[PDB]
């Protein structure tokens, strides 16, 4: 009885179309997303590794719905791959119909059904049994925003219209290296799962990045902004916790672990986000220049790379 | 001596003793006692064994419930089959180091502790030897204690939560030494492992990390179990290292991550942070049936290292 | 707008300020210089090459009003051998804008900016393409924004301390070498290859406050009596911390320090997230010793993150 309405997801840090305040009632948001499972370059010495993505990209794009819409989702699992997947939302109650009907095998696909019912940013991952911290650490991770039906509000209960919105997701990797130190490179998935495994149990990372890749949000593809423009940022870590950082700014109106009935912090400088977990800020600039973005763990940013970059605008 | 006496049976973990949610007298001294012992335990899948610290000889130890503005009376015994000086140390109690410098007691001797639960929350209690304080609380020594408000739970509106049932999931970090050779060492006495403890300690890197004692403690048949359209409890500590519990396919409807009661409880969250060294409640109303899991969400950590459990719901 | 100069102390210590507002906004003024020089860490006798502000770990807490001007003279004297650059968590945009903010050894540069939102913030080196290096070499303190009004409770009700104490935490990764054993160099230029390697391990091999493995602890504990309200502020530049007073409670926290919050109640621990200052206020009750811990406690009683508080009393 619910009209439905398709949706193009966007490759992150941008964020597909939608209205922060709903123009209408409930409705069932179609989305679609095809598995795909490739080798990726993480960082500037040419470092590989086997990522398993939703749509190519890592994070997986950001999906945007009101609270109490229904969201609909079509996994496709090509036979190109070679790995079962198993998506995850932490939006939804209960388990979608089980193991057995979410469980997409090569050269299948999928269709999943779920009612919004909490208002707030949240993870969407990959949930293999036997499997789970392995596909999390290859990027088949994002998050899927769930807006008020009429937009953000501050402590006071007055609205907060943001005029840019970001997506960064970050990601850990934990490569496995040799004898010598060098870093492995793998010919299918599969090969480096033992490897993997073992590299995780020291629960150190050897990379730490933002959208993918060291460096992936700088240069040319830093995220932009003028002065006078409000922007959201919704920042997710499926597996470990994070701090982001905005240098030279703040977060003016910040959702920590990211669920909107609760009323946001003010004038945080950092804010501390659990893995297993999205959060969103608020900022207005007020000024011109560039504005890194980090994790406030500086090792973490400028040695494992969890730093990008925002280009900002307009007169001083 | 003025105020009335009660008697308390502590229970086994993930259970608790009978209470009452809402005080039907006024303050109290409820007496309770514990028994320290020193035992190998099995924490793993592989009969990994480890000399544990433990009271009332489990990990964690029994979940102690009393209300604000009771009196606790702790009898701490210390059999002489032990080997080792044992102390308690309640982060609910004021002064005398949580009444770990009251509290210190060798093998055959026995000590009646009690203090005024001024502040409402769940609290962590750990033993505290001084000059070996991280090694007793990593081998399982610690617990938490529930100091209910004398009008129960409210919600972030002041109105009242009531509880169906409660459990108590306390996390535990172990780190057990390897030899050269990669393998799992074993010791004839407790203090025969110190050295090796203390090295083991210091990588920061824990070997394990369990919901009571043993991977799987609270997986299959001891798994939890609710019905649908009960309000349950979950009480979770981690005496020395962050936490981060989620209730796969569930919430946390309400949530005191720092498990405070004065403070209003935060709304729909997915995951939320326990600090180490803190216990936090989270209370959820089950709606579907089916097998939920309760986990770290630092994913490696809850399936490769211990940290899951499962909660059998029943119901249409 | 009218200027006044301040002198800044060593922490734990705090120069004399008012709680509550005498004036009107003014641009506060301080003056640091940055110091380079071997420090002994532990009781081990183990040396590091430490980048400070003023001579200490950590840098003095600078204490100033809301919207205030804070007004920065950074000094970078040429007995040192590094470039510096100061960055606040408190200002908004990069400061200099007009002018570059770095200092190679032997210049100096004024640095002035609106402190426009209330908390303890965080402030820390920030040099091009070194960053960690010298925010773990120690190169991190904090600034404090008062309310106009002073500090409130979570009702909206004056909250007035009798003392505040700077406790800054600090995580260091001193390089080992095949034996296990701690490196020593002649400069910091040395040890710059050891330092990224130690750092990437995600792994201190030291956590202490105020330097130095006991620095708080004996004659140098903090001091309190019986009904004083003490507030605490505490930063970590770099990594996570959960402060835990041993026997008492944090009565009102900012756990993240942003004072336009109201306070948390009744915390036993709390969490300060990474390049962040939070602020914990607490009235002693009892007299005696209190401990004062990161509530890690491998990090706190094996890596050197605990510190004492002496009160006296009835
Ligand atoms: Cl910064
Ligand atoms: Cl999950
Ligand atoms: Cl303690
Ligand atoms: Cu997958
Ligand atoms: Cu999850
Ligand atoms: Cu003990
Ligand atoms: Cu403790
Ligand atoms: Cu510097
Ligand atoms: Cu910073």
């Amino acid at each position: 009885t619910l009209p439905r309405v398709k949706v193009d997801l966007v490759k992150p840090p941008f964020v597909h179309a939608h209205d922060q305040v709903a123009k209408t009632g409930p409705r069932v948001v179609e989305f679609t997303m095809t598995i795909e499972e490739k080798k990726l370059v993480i960082d500037r010495e040419g470092t590989e590794i086997h990522a398993m993505t939703f749509n190519g990209s890592v994070p997986g794009p950001l999906m945007v719905v009101h609270e109490n819409d229904y969201v609909e989702l079509r996994l496709i699992n090509p036979d190109t791959n070679t790995l079962l997947h198993n998506i995850d939302f932490h939006a939804a109650t209960g388990a979608l119909g089980g193991g057995a009907l979410t469980q997409v095998n090569p050269g299948e696909e999928t269709t999943l059904r779920f009612k919004a019912t909490k208002p707030g940013v949240f993870v969407y991952h990959c949930a293999p049994e036997g499997m789970v911290p392995w596909h999390v650490t290859s990027g088949m991770n994002g998050a899927i925003m769930v807006l008020p039906r009429d937009g953000l509000k501050d402590e006071k209960g007055q609205p907060l219209t943001y005029d840019k919105i970001y997506y960064v997701g970050e990601q850990d990797f934990y490569v496995p290296k040799d004898e010598a130190g060098n870093y492995k490179k793998y010919e299918t998935p599969g090969e480096a799962y033992e490897d993997a495994v073992k590299a995780m149990r020291t629960l150190t990372p050897t990379h730490i990045v933002f959208n993918g890749a060291v460096g992936a949000l700088t240069g040319d593809h830093a995220l932009t902004a003028a002065v006078g423009e409000r922007v959201l940022v919704v920042h997710s870590q499926a597996n470990r916790d994070t701090r982001p950082h905005l240098i030279g700014g703040h977060g003016d109106y910040v959702w920590a672990t990211g669920k909107f009935r609760n009323p946001p912090d003010l004038d945080q400088e950092t804010w501390l986000i659990p893995g297993g977990t999205a959060g969103a800020a608020f900022y207005t600039f007020r000024q011109p220049g560039v504005y890194a973005y980090v994790n406030h763990n500086l090792i973490e940013a400028f040695e494992l790379g969890a730093a990008g970059h925002f280009k900002v605008t307009g007169e001083w």
